[PDB]
DNA sequence: TGAGGTAGTAGGTAGT
């Protein structure tokens, strides 16, 4: 809807640039040997770096605000084994306008620049990168949460300085990971060199002797990193296997003495709170910024405000106007199909329960579909019969079995979940000391149930850019070359994708597959495919794909999410509206997607369309709507679209059970929500 | 396993 309300975004406009920031030093830069064109650009950083001051690269040479003496005019830095001789020469100054986004982005370099340089010079806090931390907020046997904010400054065409800030923690590890485990934590996923900054994955542990492992050289593991003088201060421990992030698949020894664990907020089980109120975050960010302006010299900062207009509610519908996915079990369903479920009371007595018969039949019945319940009698005991009953029992056309079963524990819940699958049955689980009185926890459950059987529960209806919207997802990962599954909505279907080695062909592969399942069930290509993808992915792992979609004339647009760290936004006066879409610069724009985002804040979403031709109004509106059409948890929504969020459940649990690979679990069923 | 939000994590052809 045109023109509803404003809002007050995580940023401050500060003073303006004062005529000598507009006019910074430009210096010539002289390497000695000679690079080669693409070993320029990063050699300049490299020396902006090492020449101090606040300077930054500016086309093949460099620009400063600080005076050419403050700077290390000579010097030798020793880049990839070679080492160079670099020489800088002041040639003067040089004006940069801010209205044009050449010289703006060099002013917007050397702001963030200025921005942890001063910073730098303060006294009683640790800065990292463009944050900054004061205080201890936890602190536990070898780890610590630091509490500050992630900052960042830039230039605003207008000419004046504009602070970006939200308050947040730091989990750190404060011991090697030979002594972490020596306390008995599992082994993290993540693992960074104690002596520099470099981060691997870890993969295993060795019994391996350190003294054995012999490298490409004849030297030895142990030999190698006591010839750098990483063994006087540290004790290596044992033999620890990595990888780097680049090929994760090319094992790499290391010892445990000399790495530290990167700890997520998962490795920490059991209890610090780290979020914060609205109205207690806001307030800590204007002291923040209020504190940096003044330290700073960048004057008083004043709370910036934009324009933000509500989207339409999402008109969402099974046979009837539903208003949350669950009350598709009162009224009946958008597509039924013949059906037959499948029990399995493997503790207990047996029989179906008395609500749940009836409320499966209650459905149906709205929906108006032929539904045959049938019942599992085996058992982990008895295998080979109870393989015999899934094999025949499937047979009878059963599509999905729901396991009513008390709090299992893990490893067999996948065990069971996976047996299940391979013979074709995806499967429910509902813990058993059941209460027909708490209606949220079965009806999720046979909302599932349903969703595995391939029942379409609800869809929408509107005049949407795209007729099909797939996500992507790649584990944690920030590459396509490990392993990556995807999941797309469309008549509605709901269809995932699973891998059947170069990144650009895993995408294009994940999305031809799309389209062909898309075509089975909808006898049509689509007109336009809506591709989402988490921004954390190089958009070039999506070229191949982008040109096999033109080479076929199929409309797209590609458009990366940011979940965390997109900023915050705050009501001007009043309350904040779900699908509360905030236009915000270029191609960029923030969509607030659940409003009771909790206890603390709401995360809104920042989407960058990357590509194609659709107003970011008409993507914002379908990108929110997807928002809702979430087949489980039929009482709450999604803060990522049905794509993304299908996308990462498929990929979670295709590595809890560890699947290679499903030959026919019709793809229309959704055995992995 | 009923499900979701807030929160933080990957720094934002050598090396071992
Ligand atoms: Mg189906
Ligand atoms: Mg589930």
């Amino acid at each position: 809807h045109l023109g509803k309300t404003e809002v007050f975004l995580n940023r401050f406009a500060l003073r303006p640039l004062n005529p000598e920031e507009l006019r910074p030093w430009r210096l010539e830069v002289v390497l000695d040997p000679p690079p080669g064109r693409e070993e320029v650009y990063p050699l300049l950083a490299q020396v902006a770096r090492r020449a101090g001051g606040v300077t930054v690269r500016m086309g093949d040479g460099l620009a400063s605000w600080s005076p050419p003496e403050v700077l290390v005019l000579e010097g030798t830095l020793a880049r990839m084994g070679q080492t160079y001789a670099y020489r800088l020469y002041p040639k003067g100054r040089r004006p940069l306008d801010p209205k044009d986004p050449g010289e703006r982005s060099v002013l917007s370099a050397l702001a963030r620049r200025l921005l942890q340089e001063r910073l730098r010079r303060l006294e009683g806090v640790w800065v990292e990168g463009l944050a900054v931390y004061r205080r201890e907020h936890a602190r536990g046997p070898g780890w610590r949460v630091l509490g500050g904010a992630v900052l960042d400054l830039w230039v605003s065409d207008s000419g004046a300085f504009l602070l970006e800030v939200d308050p947040a923690y730091r989990i750190l590890c404060e011991m090697s990971l030979e002594a972490w485990l020596a306390q008995g934590h599992p082994l993290p996923k993540r693992v960074r060199n104690a002596y520099d900054r470099r981060t691997w994955e870890l993969l295993r542990l060795g019994e391996e002797d350190p003294k054995e492992l012999p490298l490409p050289g004849g030297l030895s593991l142990l030999d190698y990193h006591a010839s750098k003088g990483r063994l006087q201060g540290r004790e290596g421990g044992r033999v620890a296997w990595v990888a780097d992030p680049k090929d994760p698949r090319k094992p790499i020894p290391h010892l445990t003495g000399l790495l530290v664990p990167v700890l997520t907020l998962e490795d920490l089980h059991e209890s610090l709170a780290l979020s914060l109120p609205w109205e207690e975050r806001r307030r800590r960010t204007r002291e923040i910024a209020s504190w940096i302006g003044r330290r700073l010299g960048l004057g008083t900062p004043e709370a910036v405000r934009a324009q933000a207009y509500r989207l339409s509610i999402p008109k969402l519908m099974g046979r009837r106007a539903v208003s949350k996915p669950a009350d598709a079990l009162r009224v009946g369903f958008y597509r039924a199909q013949e059906t037959a479920l499948a029990l399995l009371r493997l503790d207990g007595a047996q029989g179906w329960p008395e609500f749940l018969r009836r409320a499966l039949l209650r459905a149906f019945g709205a929906s108006g579909a032929s539904l045959r319940l049938h019942t599992l009698h085996a058992h982990p005991s008895q295998g080979l019969a109870f393989r015999e009953a899934l094999r025949k029992a499937k047979e009878e056309g059963v599509q999905a079995v729901l396991v009513l079963t008390p709090p299992m524990a893990w490893e067999d819940r996948n065990r069971l979940k996976a047996l299940l699958l391979r013979e074709g049955l995806p499967s429910q689980i509902l813990n058993v000391p059941l209460r027909e009185e708490e209606r949220h926890r079965w009806e999720n459950a046979l909302l599932g149930l349903l969703a595995k059987a391939g029942l379409q529960v609800v869809a929408l209806s509107g005049a949407y850019p795209a007729e099909l919207a797939v996500g992507f997802d790649a584990g944690g990962r920030e590459s396509f070359r490990f392993g990556g599954a995807a999941c797309a909505v469309g008549g509605g279907h709901l269809l995932w994708t699973l891998p059947e080695r170069i990144p650009q062909e895993v995408v294009w592969d994940l999305l031809e597959e799309t389209l062909w399942a898309f075509r089975r069930k909808a006898g049509r290509l689509p007109s336009r495919v809506l591709l989402l993808r988490d921004g954390r992915v190089p958009q070039d792992e999506f070229a191949l794909a982008l040109e096999a979609l033109a080479r076929e004339g199929i409309a797209y647009d590609l458009v990366s999410v940011r979940k965390s760290g997109g900023g915050r936004v705050y009501p001007v006066q009043g309350r904040l509206a779900d699908g509360l879409y905030v236009p915000l610069e270029d191609k960029t724009f923030l969509l607030l997607t659940v409003h009771r985002d909790f206890r603390g804040t709401p995360r809104p979403l920042k989407l960058v369309h990357e590509a194609g031709d659709t107003p970011l109004e008409a993507l914002a509106h379908q990108i929110f709507h997807l928002t809702r059409l979430y087949p489980a948890s039929g009482f709450a929504f999604p803060r990522l679209p049905a794509p993304l969020h299908l996308a990462d459940r498929l990929v979670k649990e295709v590595g809890r059970l560890g699947i290679r690979h499903l030959k026919e679990v019709d793809r229309e069923k959704l055995f992995f929500v």
